[PDB]
């Protein structure tokens, strides 16, 4: 954890082992750029960072006055002074093109935190930090005490929220199993003084989700299955929220075998459940005003002579049948049963997470989520407000046409589309059939199969997870509660 | 199960019920080539075996005057022998390039391999009416060099032929334990010392890169650790042989296509081989402790099977990043290398059926050896080539070592690129050889050599008992300078 | 390029705008270390470099005490430098014998500006134009100046081959190699002959033109023939490449991923061009002969196939199963008018299998042949001049695999494994017995082109081959 210290005090007299200094747009007139000379000589143009030796200074570029831009290179900035010796950094407050001072104080102070991580636990050679404070004077660039002491605690939750559900999703498989993933919630649980329930096998035989069951069959013997549930219940709540995961803790595809090519990562599969568990934790800590609920359909999905098969038809939770004709479509499963549950709750809003297709990464990239569902409205606020919070993220269209595709001449449904195109949209169409008519207006999925897991360093995400929705969905709720 | 009789006898005054000559280089001109005109009569120019029926003479081509080439001819001999009626056939002594002992060496050792096929299984199997080799003690071209010729090729023939049969047998029946069994005879046979140590001693030791390759198949065929002890009256050094003992690889959950799985029951080569040696180097009463160590399981894929993704906590303490489980061997060879390593030996070689980049480039008949010592490795190679075993060094540089890192790891267990594998392979296990150790230590990919689906010089189909004999020259060549 | 001045001074006392200081296996403790806090400081612990700013000394780290890794580190000192704006550097002298870690620092750090960036448009020209090497040791001047003239020459050899085999195949055309020939000949004084497609045709060279037939009405082939004859020459030595301006695979077509660098494969001949200008500028006392055999190979309704049976120039017959074994048919024709020529040696460069690739890796290539003393002659001598090599063993079992049914040889293999050597011993079907111990195979398909920087190479083209015949050329002669 990078500490924050909020001063009151000019920059120039704050005390600090090293300083840093942002360059926007490549403007170096500022007063903070004590030595421009130097920068000159070495060529300095704003690209990337550079330290002034004599001064102890960092200089960050920032191409453009953009906020989601200055939250990426102040976590650039401490990754940079995380391998140096300074036990101290000290830095004054921006205000780039974002209401906007909150935003901006909100972007430095997560991205200077999310500057640390590193997914290091398993390296013999991983050396603790010397840095370990952030000292910021606040005083312009260009209330503000109260303004910053906002984005710091949200930084502060928001930091801790995103290293759980990274560490979680990093976690390798064999020790990352479904009973893993359901302490780590009992963790949260504890933590933040939540209602948990942790179901078994059972449960979900008594309650009849045999397309959850059906996925888990193969390892119930080595791994049984958890059906996740936290509750966090305030005095004052204005909405009932459901956030249901997808807990694959590790997806080999089944029968479906994966090439080896595609089984790597897939420890990540669990991406959509731990973003579940970070968000109970971060929307407790900020105290919203809303009951909401965490929901995980946690199960490895591994072949071995018990699998459920291509060929198999399995009756929902919801009472539809399913024709299985490829068993690496597991996740629609799981979310098909976890989604019932859900309903079950009655809530007044769904939003479901899940590392769900690969044509959505073909389709968006690695870097971008997509949004599906009929309430236009809300899948605007949706996007909006992620994009606000620094995710990336894209609405995708459903059609009749589409729907065709998920059609079975002996069930109800297909688990596979018939064409080899729009699988996220059909992916999501498919989970549509189990949500029931009076809650498709309030209903939410998100695909983040791209961001969850990346395998090289991209904005404030070090290889490997990301916590892609944490952010996205905690910005979309306050919205939402803003006009409740 | 050839028996040699040497005689002091001619060739001529030898009684048997056939004949065996070498034709060397086309040269027909000896006086033991009886009837030259039937040979021309039928155009026999010295290219495989020819019978002379009325005299019953079998010719046997040596296209070079090679000792390899009149090993290979006198196997084909034999072969074509078994075949008939005769219950023994005379032959008389051959020198061809190399000496004397050598010669004598390849003639014996070439002849008894004849009789071996894997026909176990074949309902049609017949005993052969062949079964004995008369040497008449004349030169073609001693008593002493005959009888130390004779051991060796007893003894080779002996412990190749373990091997071969323990190789060939198909995975439902050669487990570990099964494994561990032909162990304990050679162990008894030798009165050797045997420890055979089972998963919850592979836990007791962090031995986890070994345990995960196991995890799949733990329930149906547990994993052995195999610890073989030759400890003669004098000991000028002390060698530690570690094998790999996969007794099946189908990869894992990187699941191998069908066309590469058949043929994986001998993924076990390596520690097979290490089992044959220690019956080779414990009956040529070699002055070395001797230690062999093998690491058998199978590597199954099921639903508790170890997964790309999966970080290892080797028992030497470095993390592994699994990419892909079919990179198997490696994992449970830093494993076994690091047990090796605690007994102090002052020299460690290990045998391992271990890439397909390594048969890509050098052949199906050439095994790699990898390595820090350049003496070291070639006195493996020479003292290998004069064996008969076809090697090849590969060397490492810096630019492959690279290709072995992990952002979340230690070491990873697969290269980043598609070239060089068995280098990057050995690179690998080097992570696991302590810095003291690196200059004492072989690496040897018999991936090629150890089954081969066709006959090939002195190797019937499928296992071939690589590795044993240029191992056993190179002990020997070792404890002479020693 | 690297202007290199030797100046009889201290390093202290000789003037640049910049230092450069090399720390090597982490030993800080030298005098040109000015200022060693500054190092604790930022935690600079002899890792790659490390700019002291206000003394303006680069520190570049070497890991051992090798000069191989000498030579890497001044590369990368100077690939530094060349984003900066000082007009020079200063250096001291190092030992990591003296003559060779001369010629590695000063190879090492000419190699430094080389950068593919023909056909970028934000390429701007470098500030940094010299190199000044003061006279004093780490740890004289005749060595100082004959290892400048070496690494003149062999930057600018190096450097001919790496333009030519980075040239695009649109623009790299046989007809391109030719003329880069041409150039080479004009600057040495050297005799030259280029034939064409009807001169192949008199020689009955037909492995050659089958290859070129599906491309020969758009792109010619040449056979490039060089002669370096110096007024002493001690050994006649043949030196044949591979020039292959681009492979397609033919009707054997090559996927997508594996097509992109097949430019590349004119990375032999490119050699061999290269080759004779190093040989020449240094004055060997041997006659040489460059012998390029240059062509497309590609895919069209005149392309030679699969099942063609081709009447090599030696007169054996070629079962063609694969249209993407094309090197070797080419090689067979021109080793053949190599050995012609009576030579004393033979050694031909070829980007010939990715099985070589396989088996040692991009950064190393193979030595192949039957005379083991001149094969050890090649792979000491060029291990010692900086490149990667392995020696591959042929042996009967792999000559087997080549049998035809119904020619005298194939021009593939008919098994997945062993492929550089198979078509080692594929060539070695066209060497004549009385050249067959004369003759060396060296496939550089791994290193010639690479998509990285590495060792003292650049993204791309690597000039592989140019060092390691010079140093066994040069190796050869002390014997004569
Ligand atoms: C078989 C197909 C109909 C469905 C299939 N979906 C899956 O395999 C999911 O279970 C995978 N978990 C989807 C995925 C892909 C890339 C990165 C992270 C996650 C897919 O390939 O998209
Ligand atoms: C996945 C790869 C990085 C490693 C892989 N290695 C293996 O599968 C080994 O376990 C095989 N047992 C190696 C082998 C290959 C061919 C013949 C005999 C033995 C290989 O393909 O070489
Ligand atoms: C068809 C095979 C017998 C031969 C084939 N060889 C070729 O395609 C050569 O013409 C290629 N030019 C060899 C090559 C491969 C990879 C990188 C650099 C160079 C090969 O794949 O090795
Ligand atoms: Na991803
Ligand atoms: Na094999
Ligand atoms: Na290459
Ligand atoms: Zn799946
Ligand atoms: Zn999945
Ligand atoms: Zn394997
Ligand atoms: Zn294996
Ligand atoms: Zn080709
Ligand atoms: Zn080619």
């Amino acid at each position: 954890m990078l500490k924050i210290k909020l001063e009151k005090t000019t920059f120039e007299n704050a005390k600090a082992e090293c300083s840093l200094v942002f360059i926007i747009n490549k403007d170096f007139s500022h007063a903070w750029v004590k030595n421009k000379e130097l920068l000159e000589t070495f060529k300095y143009e704003g690209e990337g960072v550079f330290l002034d030796q004599e001064n102890k200074i960092l200089y960050a570029g920032v191409k453009e006055d953009d906020v989601h831009l200055l939250r990426e290179s102040a976590c650039l900035a401490v990754r940079t002074l995380k391998k140096l010796a300074f036990k101290s950094v000290k830095v004054g407050v921006y205000t780039c093109g974002a209401n906007a001072l909150l935003e901006n104080l909100k972007a430095l102070f997560l991205g200077l935190k999310l500057g640390l991580y590193e997914y290091d636990t398993f390296k013999s050679n991983k050396k603790e930090s010397v840095l370990k404070e952030a000292i910021v004077a606040l005083e312009l660039h260009k209330s503000l005490e109260k303004s910053a002491k906002e984005a710091l605690k949200y930084a502060e939750i928001m930091t801790e929220s995103l290293n759980i559900v990274k560490d979680l999703v990093n976690t390798p498989p064999m020790i990352g199993t479904p009973v893993y993933m359901a302490e780590v919630a009992q963790k949260v649980a504890k933590e933040n003084h939540l209602e948990i329930h942790v179901h078994d096998e059972k449960f979900l035989e008594e309650k009849k989700m045999n397309a959850f069951l059906a996925v888990n069959k193969a390892s119930l013997s080595v791994n049984p299955p958890r059906l996740i549930h936290l509750v966090y219940k305030p005095k004052k709540a204005k909405k009932k929220i459901a956030l249901v995961g997808k807990g694959l803790t590790y997806d080999c595809g089944g029968l479906s075998l994966k090439p080896a090519d595609y089984m790597v990562t897939m420890k990540a599969d669990k991406g959509g459940g731990s973003a579940v568990i970070g968000l109970l934790n971060a929307l407790a800590k900020l105290g919203v005003e809303a009951e909401v609920h965490g929901i995980i359909g946690a199960t490895e999905n591994m072949i071995g002579p018990a699998a459920y098969k291509p060929d198999d038809i399995l009756i929902s939770k919801e009472g539809k049948s399913i024709e299985v004709r490829n068993t690496d479509a597991e996740g629609r499963l799981v979310l098909a049963d976890c989604l019932s549950y859900a309903q079950d709750l009655n809530p007044d809003v769904i939003v479901d997470f899940a590392t769900l297709t690969g044509a959505c990464v073909v389709g968006l990239g690695e870097f971008t989520s997509a949004i599906m569902g009929h309430n236009e409205e809300l899948k605007n606020l949706f996007e909006t407000s992620g994009l606000e919070s620094g995710e990336l993220l894209a609405k995708l269209p459903f059609n009749r046409h589409l729907k065709k595709l998920i059609e079975s001449k002996i069930a109800d449904v297909c688990n596979i589309s018939s064409s080899r195109y729009g699988g996220a949209i059909t992916a999501g169409l498919f989970l549509n059939e189990f949500i029931r008519d009076e809650f498709k207006d309030k209903w939410l999925h998100i695909d983040i199969a791209g961001p969850a897991y990346v395998e090289k360093e991209w904005d404030v995400n070090s290889f490997g997870a990301s916590g892609a929705g944490v952010r996205a969905c905690t910005a979309f709720v306050e919205e939402l509660l803003k006009k409740a």
